[PDB]
């Protein structure tokens, strides 16, 4: 019985390539983290072109000064910080949003390295040694997967996360849409605290927002994309009703592994921890060997 | 009796990717350095285009310099410098937060390491040998660290110095933010010390703040993510009154290894040292086996 209990060796870097992140949740963290990048970096690079915010028509009574006093007083304060606080929300949600893969890289990352690659040399170990009576390892394993919750409950963490986040991005440009696609420009004052009664200056002034244009279509090309990824998102948070094939079903051809009796998908680690070993099976040397010795049969 | 105590080798890099930071203080300690940065890099790149601190409404009889003389005199003297100074205690407090993880890195990350490597060791040595009367090792090793104070004076030392930091950061955005919120303009006087008596200039001009909107929306988000990450600090700061698992009592399913009598959680290196035992058990390969092992019985 107790012979293959004793801890050899990993005979190389033998996996150095087990995959950590379910390739959709992978592209839809560097789309949603890169695509604000990418516009805010266009933005800057074109305001910085311009060199200006915004354009003041001062009367010709006034020097160079005296007119920049009243478009830089103009650029100050319906919301006009939608306008002026536009290239810095969307870092903000970057970052937000680089956020929670860190998390999970740094608490969830390791443990969840370990147990595939246990469960992985596990099975090889026993493929290979019977295919020339044992406990059932890997079963009982598996078996102690069935009452836990942290895995679930840090995926889960990470995936309503980036979730609320996304949610809050499409609206905040949403509202940016609809409220300023209707003009780009506004009456200003600025006799107020000491020229209050100076007559010497106009009674108004009108100045122009230059950057209404590239910032309502870098919030098109944002809230579509935003709006396109997010079904993935929730379909991901689905875990228990994915589609799997029970891989741990094809090694049931074999004299002594077990039959699976029967799964009921609930939320718990054993969900979690069968879908990251069907992404990761493509590393399993055994696996293509059972299947064409099932297929013979 | 005296045999299991000749060193032979580590046969291999077998760690080499042990973790030497409990993940809460690594996340606590990555968003508190990295946000000030962000955030004065945004300062300084709109700041650089701005291309100027403030905006004077100089008399008409000025000439061009004759009104950037008094544009550079009314910026410098209710305190002003609290925010002609906002883009430098920023770096302050990211700096100061940097400081004690290098501490951590250069006076307790080796000590610890070594610690590390030699428990996991021997404790993988005593399964597999008695997996087919000794004394115990690891035991009396545990024993030892039961009166010194060192690891857990230098852990207390980072978690306080890195929770002052964040205190004093708090309140001074706090006062920022109770205090420009209701204007952004002020009166200046110029003829001071040779134009005092110089009838030529006006008795009084007026000019204004041209960031405060910016550096407030800043304000509110460092201030919001310091009060969200100070309880992370404190139950950190926490140690013996944290979640653990007792890895030593799943060891006690072998013949020869303990019985754990009973702990009582002071603050030593005891208590440490076992948060960091139970954070790296990942790698702990007879981990896994004794747990399924104890599970069958």
């Amino acid at each position: 019985v107790f012979s293959d209990f004793l801890l050899k060796d990993p005979p190389e870097s033998k996996y150095k390539g087990l995959r950590l992140e379910l390739a959709v949740d992978k592209l839809v963290s560097c789309i949603a983290v890169g695509l604000p990048l990418l516009l805010i970096s266009l933005a800057f690079a074109q305001e910085i072109t311009l060199g200006s915010q915004i354009s003041c028509f001062a009367p010709t009574s006034f020097s160079w000064r005296q007119a920049a006093y009243v478009d830089s007083f103009c650029w100050a304060a319906v919301p006009l910080w939608l306008h002026k606080f536009f290239p810095y929300i969307l870092l903000l949600v970057a970052v937000l949003l680089y956020l929670p893969n860190l998390f999970w890289r740094f608490t969830a990352a390791p443990h969840l390295s370990s147990d595939l690659k246990f469960v992985m040399e596990e099975l090889d170990k026993c493929y290979n040694r019977d295919i020339k009576r044992d406990y059932p390892i890997v079963e009982q394993y598996l078996k102690t997967k069935n009452n836990s919750y942290g895995l679930i409950i840090k995926y889960l963490i990470c995936r309503v996360v980036t979730l609320i986040i996304v949610f809050t991005a499409c609206i905040y440009l949403g509202y940016y849409i609809s409220l300023f696609s209707l003009t780009d420009e506004f009456t200003c004052n600025i006799r107020t605290g000491i020229l209050r009664n100076d007559t010497a200056l106009p009674p108004l002034v009108q100045c122009k927002l230059i950057a209404v244009g590239v910032f309502r279509l870098l919030s098109y090309i944002n809230l579509i994309i935003y709006v396109l990824i997010m079904p993935f998102i929730i379909y991901a948070m689905l875990v228990p009703f994915r589609k799997t094939a029970n891989v741990l079903k094809v090694y049931e051809v074999l004299p002594t592994f077990s039959v699976q009796q029967a799964p009921s998908k609930t939320y718990d680690d054993h969900s979690l921890f069968l879908l990251f070993l069907e992404e990761n099976v493509s590393e399993l040397k055994s696996y293509k060997f059972l299947k064409v010795l099932e297929n013979i049969k």
